[PDB]
């Protein structure tokens, strides 16, 4: 399983340069025995990949912060004092995530001004510019304080224009036919299949597979089918949207609080109102209080500050629009949670997505459309 | 609709027993305006149906407070005698608990010092023994020390003798068929068919019922069968269960000494013995449904040596064995009566998904 030190050892004559970099590419699971191999994996990226930005020093202070899906190390440099980030990706990095597709996104939003600076690319992980301030609550996003902040960014995102030969770009690398579309449904189905395939197979008594023959996936079909039909017919304009606006995907840099988000790995151009509706299911926590999803009066606070105006006709119209998309959020994350439920490795993902696709089936959301 | 403060007035000249017996008919659904209301309708229970315990001349002497701790439960003190009573007036309580089973089960166990005492059952509630201690949590459950005493009341419980008179008019009120037969299996497909009934009626998209055309009902069917085929095998004795054995159902009245004690005994009933156990271990989780609470081999061990009331490794071991499998077994019967309790009257929709999604779970697969 894990990567040890051993693993890693550069012995007395080696060349630590050659060594180092026929190391990181020996080994690409970043799954490490303990915190001080993942440091000395961490030695060798800036060593190999982060060449230009750091090779005398080897007094890098290192810090292991918290996604889920990806491992996170802060890079402390005393004699420079520059802090740089190292993202190291888990085993589950084509399967949910496209990273050619997530790459040229990035730069987008670079340009753009919404992600920071991503300064080298690797098959396992990248170094990326550190940005300080703190992560946010669900009681954060929740507050209102923050919902005017939030909502303000979401709309300087929802802004970028999406013009043809980048749609192209982005159409070819995840194989979506159609003049200027969504890219929801495409990942909705895809899920779908993945995990109906997977339904298929016969396995033993204790396998984690069993979880998907007790969902009856004709019904699943169906209900997918009558999501994406309620959804468009609500014509929610196509923006590049986040995708995963939880409150940990939001930071908080104080210097006045200042937003900004974080973990663009699901942003892709979608309906509006996905983003918006999935947000409001994320007040919910991964605990899935339901009843901390915002009332008709905070989805409205919530709207006028991302349309920018006080016209109560434009914010009941995008509350109209955003309504259907909490199910389809539902799941989404349902379909998200059990693909990485089959393929595990420290979240209980069966449970969470059993939770997400109950959800889509509960009169509290089903009563919104 | 509430049941008001001017519904039970009696008026001067007339018998206040005789009124009090009427207006206890005429008013069950057990929702009243306000909580003075409540002690008035409690001081004709205590009247009418409590007669037996506190003298109807003393029904002006008694107190009342609401104990916040779904049904009204009343703490009821006669100031003369000084002695305490719990009323349970039923909520508005769901029509899969048999009330005249477990008023049989209360009659056996009246004297053991197993359970509570329940004094006396009407038809919107009872009058039973106040508890002096304090129901357990899902930590204290698991606390070796008070594993001991529960294994102990359970063993108790669990030797009780159950004649083929009294086995029969349990089986009549249940209608299960057959000869000293669990009650088990006849309950756990009486949620199934209830529930593959609901689910094939013609759906509002926002009703109650869309979680359980989700499920896959066929695949269920041969899961209880699968279950019911693995349970059968370990040839568990049937005894007089409890059957819900969650923390807050385990009392401890100190004295000094734990003494532990057990109540609500409302799904009741004769089963293999070892799904008593393995249902109390699955509420080592509590309803937070945090599995890993649930026991290790050595807890397991611990609990069950103290059930046995022996030391010996091969008969320990052998019940080890024997309780596996019925694991699934209560995932599958809590799954489906939370769902039950969801379709028409607390969270039951998600605990019931997240009960049949652990009868699913490997960790709970791979104890078979």
């Amino acid at each position: 399983y894990p990567i040890t030190e051993s693993n890693l050892r550069i012995l007395e004559g080696e060349d630590r340069s050659e060594k180092a970099k026929e190391l990181l590419k020996k080994y690409v699971s970043n799954v490490f025995e303990n915190e001080k191999t993942l440091y000395i994996y961490c030695k060798y990226v800036m060593l190999h990949y982060g060449k230009d930005l750091v090779n005398e020093v080897d007094s890098l202070e290192f810090q292991i912060i918290n996604g889920i899906t990806n491992i996170l190390i802060k890079v402390k440099d005393m004699s420079k004092q520059a802090k740089y980030l190292i993202r190291l990706y888990g085993p589950k990095t084509d399967e949910i995530i496209n990273r050619e597709r997530e790459k040229k996104i990035s730069c987008i939003l670079y340009n753009k001004n919404i992600a920071k600076k991503i300064y080298v690319f690797f098959t396992n992980g990248r170094i990326e510019e550190f940005m300080d301030g703190y992560a946010l609550s669900r009681e954060d996003i929740k507050n209102p304080k923050f919902q005017k902040l939030i909502a303000k960014n979401l709309k300087l995102l929802h802004d970028i224009k999406l013009n043809e030969n980048l749609y192209k770009e982005l159409q070819v690398t995840q194989k979506v036919p159609g003049t200027r579309p969504s890219f929801l449904w495409n990942t909705i189905w895809k899920y779908f299949h993945l995990l109906n395939e997977e339904r298929k197979k016969i396995c033993s008594f204790d396998a984690k597979a069993n979880i998907l023959k007790l969902i009856d996936f004709d019904v699943l079909r169906d209900s997918i089918v009558e999501v994406e039909s309620l959804c468009k017919r609500e014509n929610s304009p196509i923006v590049l949207c986040h995708c995963d606006l939880l409150s940990s995907n939001i930071i908080n840099t104080v210097g006045g609080d200042s937003i900004s988000f974080i973990d663009f790995e699901y942003s892709c151009p979608m309906e509006r109102a996905y983003d918006i509706a999935n947000h409001f299911n994320e007040y919910a926590g991964f605990n899935c209080d339901w009843d901390l999803t915002p009332s008709k009066e905070e989805e409205y606070h919530f709207i006028m500050h991302y349309l920018g105006t006080d016209d109560e006709e434009l914010i009941n119209q995008l509350i109209r629009e955003i309504q259907p998309f909490y199910i389809c959020s539902h799941i989404n994350w349902g379909l998200w949670s059990l693909l990485q439920g089959m393929h595990s490795s420290d979240f209980d993902f069966i449970n969470y997505g059993m939770t997400r696709l109950t959800a889509s089936c509960l009169p509290i959301f089903r009563s919104k459309v």
